[PDB]
């Protein structure tokens, strides 16, 4: 029985609601397909958008809906706990090659029950197979974007599923309630009766009227049967969502309720990952200040706080055996940004602030997935604050810099107001909330990749030089570049030919001003985020390559090219250890090495800011992994750097390949600080992992809060941290039964150890253990 992240005297109610989310195991629901299929088999020619509100329209009459044990807040996508929800409308292929394998392949595990597997072939694969946004996306793909992926440079995203990393306008719903968007809608309609985005809006928000109403029914019906205090509290759930059925919040509960049903609504709609929170301690402590004065009580409201946040861990997406090598173990991306800066420049840490950081100390769950904001401004106090909640060992929370984020928005033409109130998409995809469409993880680019086909290439070339290789790499990435923007432009086509999304567009300023959905560019800022995966591998490589071949004349590149084929088997076994030992790698604050990671990366940035995508907006390089750095290894053979064949890249995104940091913690800022951080406007991302021992007590505190104010005047764009020795993790792969409630922080989001593939642990593992 499980001995990790154990709560004393946790709130009862929260801690039975945590619980029944893990009593049964995962389903896949076909629910939402059915129901979308069963609208779509009636609106054949009609516009999509329409054709996508009515379809929604009809998940929301129609959806089993139920109030669980002790719940506060009405809404789950679900009855049955953390269900896999399938889109065949974006992709029925690939369930069909796993009908049989899901509950049991090796990463993210579903039952796909036998009455299901059934229905699912008689009754929707059929329907959708050559009718699907996947066949799109197979028929539009040219010849050497396919090329390129099947020689493995880079992966595209959300080709089989919704588009989702994206904020919605949270304090705008919060402001004006349900039937505000119905009326101006219905005035919109009226003012142009041609513009179907309008009308799409309209039907969702009607149909969220009646979804609210629905719950509202159901808390009074359960009431007449339900103990003398359940009745009470099922009694003020019905009147507050027949409230919010149409009106604006007045209360922090109502907030909480409306927010989290705004949530529901806008994934049965898209049914995708990273529908993030943005800024919530800024836009619900009105309405907590508000229900103090009035006399609310503080334990009630965290009560309502604690039902949300259990909220967000009932949701976990569905995806392919291939895709969950990339995406492993489930990050939702129900990310919220605590702190920061208000509009005018001064910290926006206030009271709620707090209180959000400590009621994660009884939810120890990878939702939602908090994120301090910092700058030189956080209050000691606050700073203090996160730190002890790191310190619990789940990852969370992680932590973004004011002082790059900032200004690297502006410099994509953000105004001030809008990037001093920037958010977190997903893992690390900072963001303007309400305000942007930035396709943040659209692509996946594998800059090792790209240098072994290069050495390759070389290979035979007995006059080649160090500058011909580095040239080669930079006309490499040159033309890899211009075919993930091609590639990505596809999926960004096929998202707007196949699933617009109305609802929430309503709520991404500027879609009802412009009439636009965000899948046709009304979003004030557009981009698309392309992941450059693979730099601290590249650099090391690079670095061996110059000093072992060209400036100390060991081997020849073709010796050295045949050392890698070998995979330094046999007669090589000991120049592995060589150039691993004997030559600095990167994270050490060797400015040899670091300086070609600087100037490799900025190459990729300034190659993808040359391009536009199909909205009129700019492509944005992003430097994070997800746990794709586990397949992107897999996809590149031995390296210079002393990399086997198939051997993970870094972790990450910016961090150094596991065990080659010698130097301690803060010679690894040091090295990352060197990176041209403001040009990863999409997001980059810092593991490191502390022992346990080093942060404990008012002393580890303190060296915690000063190391993070080192990683902000570094201006190191985001960090964050592991606090788990290696014998627990050990322990966790022997006897995963004890460890049921660990968690760990792979890579922008936490999830738990004991359902990470082998190959996920093992990265975490080999992560070096700092000290501080
Ligand atoms: O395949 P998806 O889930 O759409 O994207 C992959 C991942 O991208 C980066 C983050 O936002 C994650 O939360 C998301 O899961």
């Amino acid at each position: 029985k499980n001995i990790a992240n154990l709560v004393f005297n946790g709130n009862p109610r929260i801690q039975l609601m945590k619980d029944n989310l893990f009593k049964e195991e995962r389903q896949i629901s076909l629910e939402r397909a059915l129901l979308y299929t069963e609208s779509y088999q009636q609106t054949e020619g009609e516009p999509v958008i329409i054709r996508r509100a009515k379809a929604i329209q009809h998940i929301l009459e129609n959806v089993q809906i139920s109030i669980r044990e002790g719940e506060l807040l009405a809404g789950n996508r679900t009855v049955r706990p953390r269900s896999g929800i399938l889109s065949p409308e974006m992709d029925p292929y690939w369930i069909v090659k796993e009908i049989d394998t899901i509950a049991t392949r090796p990463q993210d595990q579903f039952v796909f029950t036998e009455a299901d597997k059934k229905i699912y072939m008689e009754k929707l694969y059929p329907y959708w197979e050559g009718r699907s946004m996947k066949d799109f996306i197979n028929a539009q793909l040219t010849d050497d974007v396919q090329q390129a992926m099947t020689d493995e440079v880079f992966k595209l995203n959300q080709t089989d599923k919704g588009q989702g990393h994206i904020i919605m306008d949270f304090p705008a719903i919060l402001e004006h309630g349900v039937q505000y968007y119905i009326d101006i809608l219905s005035d919109k309609i009226t003012e142009q009766p041609d513009n179907h985005f309008f009308k799409a809006g309209y039907l969702i928000c009607q149909a969220m009227k009646d979804h609210f109403i629905r719950y509202a029914d159901l808390a009074q019906e359960m009431s007449l049967t339900a103990d003398a205090c359940r009745r009470q509290e099922l009694e003020r759930i019905a009147q507050m969502c027949y409230k919010l059925s149409q009106e604006k919040p007045d209360s922090f509960y109502e907030a909480l309720q409306l927010l989290w049903m705004t949530s529901i609504v806008a994934q049965y709609e898209s049914n995708a990952s990273s529908l993030s929170l943005g800024r919530t301690d800024q836009y619900l402590y009105p309405f907590y200040k508000a229900s103090l004065e009035a006399g609310e009580s503080e334990a009630f409201m965290y009560e309502a706080l604690g039902d949300f946040y259990i909220k967000t861990n009932d949701v976990v997406l569905l995806r392919s055996q291939s895709s969950a090598k990339c995406f492993a173990g489930f990050p939702t991306g129900y990310t919220i940004a605590l702190g920061g800066l208000d509009e005018y420049g001064h910290t926006a840490v206030n009271p709620l602030s707090y209180i959000m950081l400590d009621i994660y100390h009884e939810i120890l769950l990878p939702q939602p997935n908090l994120s301090v904001r910092m700058n030189e401004l956080i209050p000691r106090r606050f700073l203090l604050k996160t730190c002890e909640t790191i310190r619990l060992g789940t990852g969370i929370p992680q932590l973004f810099n004011d002082e790059v984020c900032v200004p690297a928005f502006l410099s994509k033409g953000v105004s001030l107001d809008d990037a001093r109130d920037y958010a977190t998409v997903g893992c690390v995809e900072t963001s303007i909330p309400g305000r942007t469409y930035g396709l943040h993880d659209i692509a996946l680019f594998n800059l090792l990749r790209i240098m072994e086909l290069s050495l390759y290439d070389l290979r035979y070339q007995t006059q080649v030089t160090y500058q011909d290789i580095w040239k080669d790499i930079e006309a490499k990435i040159d033309y890899y570049v211009n075919l993930v923007v091609k590639g990505s432009n596809i999926v960004d086509l096929g998202h707007r030919h196949y699933a617009p999304t109305p609802f929430l567009s309503l709520l991404i300023a500027d879609c009802l001003k412009n009439g636009k959905d965000v899948t046709e560019g009304g979003a004030r800022y557009n981009f698309s985020g392309v992941q450059g995966i693979g730099q601290a591998n590249l650099s090391d490589s690079m670095y061996v390559v110059q000093k072992l071949v060209f400036e100390q004349h060991e081997m020849t590149l073709a010796e050295l090219v045949d050392a890698l084929e070998a995979n330094y088997e046999g007669k090589y076994v000991n120049l592995q250890k060589h150039v691993i030992q004997d030559f600095d790698k990167y994270g050490n604050d060797n400015d040899d090495v670091d300086d070609i990671a600087v100037k490799l990366f900025r190459h990729y940035a300034k190659e993808l800011e040359k391009y536009e995508n199909v909205r009129g907006g700019r492509f944005i390089p992003g430097a994070y992994t997800v746990s794709a750095h586990i397949p992107l290894g897999e996809a590149v053979g031995a390296t210079p750097d002393g990399r086997k064949a198939k051997e993970q890249l870094a972790d990450g995104g910016l961090s150094p390949m596991v065990g080659r940091d010698h130097l301690g913690p803060t010679a690894v800022l040091k090295s990352v600080s060197k990176l041209d951080n403001y040009l990863t406007v999409n997001g980059s991302l810092l593991n490191v992992k502390f022992q346990p021992n080093t942060l404990k007590g008012i002393e580890g505190l303190t060296k915690f809060a000063d190391f993070l104010m080192a990683y902000t005047k570094l201006k190191i764009q985001h960090i964050q941290f592991n606090v788990q020795s290696k014998a627990t993790l050990l322990d966790a792969q022997k006897h995963p039964e004890k460890y049921t409630g660990l968690l760990v922080r792979v890579a922008g989001y936490s999830a738990f150890f004991v359902d990470l593939n082998k190959q996920i642990q093992d990265d975490i593992i080999a992560r070096v253990e700092h000290q501080l």
